[PDB]
């Protein structure tokens, strides 16, 4: 069916041209602009070079040899045709693995040193050396030979009764360039994507701009709704439990403070439900003291935003706070956090943006509450401004990192999809020989696998403003 061959040749040429043009433009965008020269972009340039080289130097003969099963192209090209794609795919997928590892280090272990640019050039050279070494056996054993009357290019391992070495080599290459790097990148981006999503906040909602009036009028109206007169107002919200959210630590701190004269000047609002003994202890402290209020009913997020914008301080005595979104919610609304120095709370709150204490120590928490009462004698506006600025700038870095990580996840998923049918096609004989319309299926599977060399520049242009601007500059001639 010659018309099908014409359509297939057109599709393969579309692969070649799109891959070469887009990857060359990506290399120009990164290398020619000093702002673009980063660790991540260097690994991306290495991957773009590997993919453009494979599309430029293998696609045409792969198509022609798949369509016309006689080798006319010489011995050295037979070796290169069996050698280069393994090295190129290895170099590209491990450049992507290095990008994911650099992101995981910057986000999960910020204190630990990362690669310098020269270190990344060294890593890229090591990657290419390992790629060439892994590809070497397949190119070394390739030869042209009559089979028995017409020339073919074929991999000829030394004759062994079970061909065990060639089989183990193929399995190892498939693991090293597909399954293992995908598992590693999947772990890295799962941890990173969960940690970033758990640290995000909706700034369109948790925003002081939707409150009305001065903070003092709001706090007075709130205390009046609770039946209390004006005072320095502390708020807790969370589940009542032992060993987790710390409401028991806050209740012990309230009992410690209750004997002091300073307790007269404080007000407490404890919101949550859970362990009945803790609920009964909170109701006992509420009836015992006129400056304590407890709310076990569920509240709307609008009412909680009103509370965050009215109270003076929010107490977060968590034993365990991996992400600390509640601290961002309070700080965005101008409440000053008083929190255990654990996890995301320790990462977000600073000495200038809150008060931090050891988790599980009621006496240190009572001392921090007394320190907050001492701070309340003076104006707190600069403190709340620092809390708001810190919460905004933190949210901000999280959002940009989420964009970059989403782009890289789209890249890795496109790679996994494009290469799965190819490796399945070459692993099927080991579990079921079959292979008896195979040529039409092979042209489709090969087209999909090699199409992977053209998607990344398209992906960068859609999901990255800098690459989009670089593509606009490269194509300024066009409308
Ligand atoms: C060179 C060719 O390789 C296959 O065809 C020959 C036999 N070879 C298994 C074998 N090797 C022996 O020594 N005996 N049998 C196959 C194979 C090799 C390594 C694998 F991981 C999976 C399959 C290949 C490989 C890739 C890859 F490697 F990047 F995926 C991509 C492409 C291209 F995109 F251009 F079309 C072409
Ligand atoms: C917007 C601009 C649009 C421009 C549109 C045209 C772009 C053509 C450029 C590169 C494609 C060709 C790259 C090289 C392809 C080589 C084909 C080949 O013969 O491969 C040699 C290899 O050694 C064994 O075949
Ligand atoms: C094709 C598959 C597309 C998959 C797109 C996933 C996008 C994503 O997971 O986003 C990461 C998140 O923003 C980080 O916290
Ligand atoms: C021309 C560009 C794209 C068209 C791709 C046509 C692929 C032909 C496949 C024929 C078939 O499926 O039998
Ligand atoms: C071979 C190179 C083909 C052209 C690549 C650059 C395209 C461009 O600059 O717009
Ligand atoms: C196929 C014909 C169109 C090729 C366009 C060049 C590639 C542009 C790009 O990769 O962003
Ligand atoms: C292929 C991309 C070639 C263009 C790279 C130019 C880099 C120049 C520079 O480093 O300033
Ligand atoms: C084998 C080597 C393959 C090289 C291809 C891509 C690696 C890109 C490295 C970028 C080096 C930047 C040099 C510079 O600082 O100007
Ligand atoms: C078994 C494959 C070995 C690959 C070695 C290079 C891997 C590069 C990936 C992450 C390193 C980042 C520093
Ligand atoms: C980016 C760098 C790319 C370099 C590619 C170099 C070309 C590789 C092609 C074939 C290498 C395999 C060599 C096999 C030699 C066999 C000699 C013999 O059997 O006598
Ligand atoms: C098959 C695995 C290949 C790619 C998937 C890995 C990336 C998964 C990211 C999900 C994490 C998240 O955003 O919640
Ligand atoms: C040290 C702090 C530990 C915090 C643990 C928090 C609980 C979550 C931990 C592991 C669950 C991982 C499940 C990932 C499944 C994929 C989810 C997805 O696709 O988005
Ligand atoms: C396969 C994983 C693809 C990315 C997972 C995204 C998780 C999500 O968006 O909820
Ligand atoms: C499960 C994945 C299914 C992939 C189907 C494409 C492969 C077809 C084939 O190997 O013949
Ligand atoms: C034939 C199968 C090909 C598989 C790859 C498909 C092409 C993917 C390339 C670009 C698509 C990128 C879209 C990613 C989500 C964008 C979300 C958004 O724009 O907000
Ligand atoms: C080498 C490929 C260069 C791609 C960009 C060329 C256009 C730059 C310009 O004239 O603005």
């Amino acid at each position: 069916p010659a018309w099908q061959i014409v359509l297939w040749a057109a599709a393969y040429t579309v692969i070649v041209v799109t891959s070469v043009v887009g990857n060359v433009v990506v290399m120009w965008i990164i290398l020619a602009h000093k702002r673009m020269r980063t660790v991540t972009n260097y690994f991306l340039v290495n991957a773009a070079f590997a993919e453009a080289s494979m599309a430029a130097f293998n696609t045409v003969v792969n198509f022609t040899y798949a369509v016309h099963n006689e080798w006319y192209y010489g011995l050295f090209y037979c070796k290169f045709h069996n050698f280069f794609p393994i090295a190129a795919i290895f170099a590209s997928i491990y450049s992507m693995t290095a990008v994911a590892f650099d992101r995981y280090m910057a986000i999960i272990h910020p204190l630990q040193p990362r690669l310098s640019l020269t270190a990344t050039k060294v890593v890229i050279c090591v990657i290419w050396v390992l790629a060439l070494l892994l590809a070497f056996p397949q190119g070394y054993y390739s030869t042209t030979e009559t089979m028995p009357s017409r020339v073919v290019c074929k991999i000829e391992w030394p004759e062994h009764p079970n061909k065990i070495y060639e089989k183990v080599y193929h399995i190892c290459v498939t693991v090293l360039i597909y399954f293992l790097p995908l598992l590693v990148i999947g772990y890295l981006y799962t941890v990173v994507g969960i940690t970033l999503r758990a640290s995000g906040i909706d700034c369109s909602f948790w925003n002081e701009s939707y409150l009305t009036g001065s903070r003092d009028e709001r706090k007075k109206s709130l205390l009046s709704k609770f039946g209390m007169d004006e005072g320095v107002t502390f708020m807790f919200i969370g589940r009542f439990d032992r060993g987790q959210k710390g409401v028991d630590v806050l209740l012990k701190a309230i009992e410690i403070l209750s004997s002091k004269k300073e307790f007269q000047e404080m007000r407490f609002i404890i919101i949550g439900k859970g362990d009945p003994e803790l609920e009964g202890w909170a109701r006992s402290l509420e009836e015992k003291h006129g400056n304590v209020k407890v709310i076990t009913e569920m509240l709307s997020r609008e009412f909680v935003r009103e509370l965050y914008g009215s109270v003076d301080f929010v107490i977060i005595p968590s034993y365990f706070e991996p992400f600390g979104l509640v601290a961002l919610e309070a700080m965005c609304l101008g409440a000053i956090p008083i929190a255990s120095a654990v996890g995301g709370l320790r990462d977000i709150i600073t000495n200038e943006t809150g008060i931090l204490v050891k988790a599980g120590d009621p006496g240190e928490l009572a001392n921090a509450i007394l320190k907050a009462l001492e701070l309340s004698r003076s104006d707190l506006s600069k403190f709340r401004e620092n809390c708001k600025k810190r919460a905004m700038s933190f949210s901000e870095q999280v959002s940009a990192a989420r964009k970059v990580v989403k782009m890289m996840i789209v890249v890795v998923c496109t790679f996994a999809i494009c290469w799965l049918p190819f490796h399945i096609f070459f692993l099927l004989p080991y579990i079921n020989p079959d292979l008896y319309f195979i040529q039409q299926v092979y042209l489709a599977i090969m087209w999909l696998a090699m199409s992977s060399t053209m998607y990344n520049p398209i992906i960068y242009c859609c999901l990255n403003d800098r690459f989009r601007l670089g593509f606009k500059h490269a194509f300024r001639c066009c409308p």
